């Protein structure tokens, strides 16, 4: 598809056998969602930007399936205001910026 | 031009005649740049990040090129960790997200 910026580009996303609505960020380096449970190992990180940092856990391998296209990567979770698919998921459904 | 988003999709902007390096970022509905002298009245206003709210100064009607892409629109100045380029300019340079 091709998503205009009139409006916050925000899509359904698959997550942990959960839907969720996500925002498609290209400033974003990372993929944070919002408190969930997620399966496997984890590790603290910080991540920071506008108002500061925040602590996440950050999980490795996991699967989000983004407007019918499937990603696996590493996904944060902590006390965001909004989900964001980072630039590390969007490679992966092939998204890019046009003009 | 076609970003692809395996790096940060930084370019060249030129505001106020001097050349400066800007991240296109879909995550962001405005625009926001360090610290940096302006013409005109500024008014208040709040931006909200992943780190929470902080204040900065809004200019308006500013001229900005944009990857050599010419934009005329609202400016905020603040504490910004990069200087980000945000949906009200992207839409006026035409750019959509592709996939
Ligand atoms: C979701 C929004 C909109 N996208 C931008 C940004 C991403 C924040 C983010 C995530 F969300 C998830 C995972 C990682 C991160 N951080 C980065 O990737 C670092 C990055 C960065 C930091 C702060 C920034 F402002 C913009 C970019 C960075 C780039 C170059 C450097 F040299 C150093 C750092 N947030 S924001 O601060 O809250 C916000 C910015 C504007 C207006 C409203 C909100
Ligand atoms: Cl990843
Ligand atoms: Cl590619
Ligand atoms: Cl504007």
């Amino acid at each position: 598809p091709q998503i205009t910026l009139w409006k916050r580009p925000l899509v359904t996303i698959k997550i942990g056998g959960q839907l969720k609505e996500a925002l498609l960020d290209t400033g974003a380096d990372d993929t944070v969602i919002e408190e969930m449970s997620l399966p496997g190992r984890w590790k603290p990180k910080m991540i920071g930007g506008i108002g500061g940092f925040i602590k996440v856990r950050q999980y490795d391998q996991i699967i989000i399936e983004i407007c019918g296209h499937k990603a696996i990567g590493t996904v944060l979770v902590g006390p965001t205001p909004v989900n964001i698919i980072g630039r590390n998921l969007l490679t992966q459904i092939g998204c890019t910026l046009n003009f």
